[PDB]
DNA sequence: CCTTGGCTGACGTCAGCCAAG
DNA sequence: CCTTGGCTGACGTCAGCCAAG
């Protein structure tokens, strides 16, 4: 009927949830991931540069 | 009254719509400032370990 | 070159929670 | 402590889109 179209696009709905979901949390990640990277190179560039032309 | 409510109510699901979005903007977003700050200082890290130590 | 149907924004409503009155 | 406001989640509906025949 209209009423199984209707259960059908329930039902998805539920589904097309889920998703943003994970894709905010997934973004979510991420970020701190690279929060960590970014944070690690920066200590690395500067010990790096903490022994300049030699010392 | 159960209108008035629903009404104000109503209003808060929009503006509250509103701030998820832009916030799965704004990780969209930061999260390829990272990934840019990123390349960057690997490169500037590529470039002084070979120039380091005098080649 | 049309029909479909899946997918997904956007809405408004119902719940519960957590300040702040 | 109330209780009562606001905010937020999860939910169903409805509308429009673009692939896949
Ligand atoms: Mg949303």
């Amino acid at each position: 009927k209209r009423e199984v179209r209707l259960m059908k696009n329930r039902e998805a709905a539920r589904e097309s949830r889920r998703k943003k979901k994970e894709y905010v949390k997934s973004l979510e990640n991420r970020v701190a991931v690279l929060e960590n990277q970014n944070k690690t190179l920066i200590e690395e560039l500067k010990a790096l540069k903490d022994l300049y032309s030699h010392k």
